[PDB]
């Protein structure tokens, strides 16, 4: 019904009555969910422009759209501004940087995130912890990754198959056959499956030793 709401809203501008902030919010908030990233955009510059002051909706909407969009540097604009003109951002804000940062290598950076939002007691997804750990594993960063999954795994956070896939085949590539084996073990348990990069580091590992 997005489009009825849009002509209303139009209509509505064209017999010379101004919109309330509530009116942007709602519209910007469905195109959002529609999937209706640019004509979001659009109302948000459009809300800007009439010195109207944006909710947080609106911005962890927009953030997520760019987010998803693969444009990460306007995300991180919307963030700076987000927080600037102080408001408080929720999980899925940083959830969705964290996830960009981590997909475009900048990982430092999304562990300065992580961090922070550590630090305002915002809690991280499974989703944030497996972006990070994967990152920081194909960086060639072992060691943080095992630091960050003992970590995950005390917080009671459960793992997924490629947090395990890239910590078995980082240990296996360190030459640390007996760990990745409790690592597949462990893995087991569990009753995820396992892939095939797994089984061939593992039979690889097993087939130096004898």
């Amino acid at each position: 019904r997005l489009e009825e709401a849009l002509e209303l809203f139009e209509e509505m501008k064209e017999k010379g009555i101004v919109p309330d902030v509530v009116t942007y919010t709602t519209l910007i908030s469905g195109l959002g969910k529609a999937g209706r990233l640019e004509e979001a955009l659009e109302l948000f510059e459009e809300m800007k422009e009439k010195g109207i002051v944006p909710d947080v909706v609106t911005y962890t909407t927009l953030i997520s759209g760019l987010g998803k969009a693969g444009r990460l540097e306007e995300a991180l604009e919307l963030f700076e501004e987000m927080k600037e003109k102080g408001i408080v951002p929720d999980v899925v804000t940083y959830t969705t940087l964290i996830s960009g940062l981590g997909k475009a290598g900048r990982l430092e950076e999304a562990l300065e995130l992580f961090e922070e939002m550590k630090e305002k007691g915002i809690v991280p997804d499974v989703v944030t912890y497996t972006t990070l750990i994967s990152g920081l594993g194909k960086a060639g960063r072992l060691e943080e990754a095992l630091e960050l999954f003992e970590e995950m795994k005390e917080k009671g956070i459960v793992p997924d198959v490629v947090t395990y896939t890239t910590l078995i085949s980082g240990l296996g590539k360190a030459g640390r056959l007996e760990e990745a084996l409790e690592l597949f073990e462990e893995m087991k348990e569990k009753g995820i499956v396992p892939d095939v990069v797994t089984y061939t580091t593992l039979i690889s590992g097993l087939g130096k030793a004898g």
